[PDB]
DNA sequence: CCTGTGACAAATTGCCCTCAG
DNA sequence: CTGAGGGCAATTTGTCACAGG
C-alpha cells in the first residue's frame, strides 16, 4: 500500500509558484506543510535530526549536515504567486536549535492560506512517491504532473516552455532549447521513470521553426 | 534561424573521520 | 551513543564554441 507515507496536500497556487529551492530545502518543505495541516496556526515548526534520518534513509551525521546548510540557505529566498504577482519571504526569523538534535523554524505567517487552499483546487501525493528523487527540477515537474492526476493515477497535460522556465526558475542557458532538452527534459523524465511509481512519456509541439509546449502524459505502474 | 555533441567549470552527491559531552 | 564539525573523489548540473540542416 502506497498509503504508508505521509499525505502531502498543497494548494495549486504553491504547485505553480515561482521559486528556487534545493532538493534538501524541499524535503523539509514537505515536512512543514504536513505540520500546519494538523492545526489557527502560528508558523512555528520543528525538525528532529533523528527522525529526518529515518525518513530519507540517511545517517545521523549526514542528516545534521543537510538540515544545517538548508536552513542557512533560506535567507533571501522569496516565493512569488501568480494572473497575479505577490512576493513573500519564506522565513521571518533565523532558525535555531534549543535541544541537541532539534531545530525550530519560523515560517512566514502569510503563506499558510497559500498552503491550505480552497476546496477542490489542490495537489496531493504520498511522501514515498517523491523521497528518492534527487534533482529539484524533477521534483517540480512531478508535482505539476500530480496536479492533473485522475483518481486512477493517469493523466495528460500540456505545459508551455516559457512557463516552465519562469515558475521552476530554470538557469539561463536552458533558454537555448538543445540544452533544455539535454540537461532538464531527458534528466527529469528518466528520473520520474526510475524513482517514482509514475510512467511518463512526452511529445514536443513545434510552431514554425520553434518548440513551444511539452505535452506530457502518464499512467501508474499499478496498471 | 534551428539542431546535437565536446569541452571546461562549478556544483552536488554519499561517504570517511574527529571529537564533544 | 548521537550529532556537530571537517574533508573527499566521483558524478551530475550549467555554460558555450563549433559543425551541420
Ligand atoms: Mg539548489
Ligand atoms: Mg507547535
Ligand atoms: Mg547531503
Amino acid at each position: 500500500k502506497r498509503k504508508n507515507s505521509p499525505r502531502i496536500v498543497q494548494s495549486n497556487d504553491l504547485t505553480e509558484a515561482a521559486y528556487s529551492l534545493s532538493r534538501d530545502q524541499k524535503r523539509m518543505l514537505y515536512l512543514f506543510v504536513d505540520q500546519i495541516r494538523k492545526s489557527e496556526h502560528d508558523g512555528i515548526c520543528e525538525i528532529h535530526v533523528a527522525k529526518y534520518a529515518e525518513i530519507f534513509g540517511l545517517t545521523s551525521a549526514e542528516a545534521s549536515k543537510d538540515i544545517r546548510q538548508a536552513l542557512k540557505s533560506f535567507a533571501g529566498k522569496e516565493v512569488v504567486f501568480y494572473k497575479g504577482y505577490e512576493s513573500f519571504p519564506w522565513f521571518i526569523k533565523p532558525a535555531h536549535s534549543p535541544s541537541r538534535g532539534l531545530y525550530s523554524v519560523h515560517i512566514n505567517p502569510y503563506l499558510i492560506p497559500f498552503f491550505i487552499g480552497l476546496q477542490n483546487r489542490f495537489t496531493q501525493f504520498r511522501l514515498s512517491e517523491t523521497k528518492e528523487i534527487t534533482n529539484p527540477y524533477a521534483m517540480r515537474l512531478y508535482e505539476s504532473l500530480c496536479q492533473y492526476r485522475k483518481p486512477d493515477g493517469s493523466g495528460i497535460v500540456s505545459l508551455k516552455i516559457d512557463w516552465i522556465i519562469e515558475r521552476y526558475q530554470l538557469p539561463q542557458s536552458y533558454q537555448r532549447m538543445p540544452d533544455f532538452r539535454r540537461r532538464f527534459l531527458q534528466v527529469c523524465v528518466n528520473e520520474i521513470n526510475s524513482r517514482t511509481p509514475m510512467r511518463l512519456s512526452y511529445i514536443e509541439k513545434k510552431k514554425g521553426r520553434q518548440t513551444t509546449h511539452i505535452v506530457f502524459s502518464f499512467r501508474d505502474i499499478t496498471s
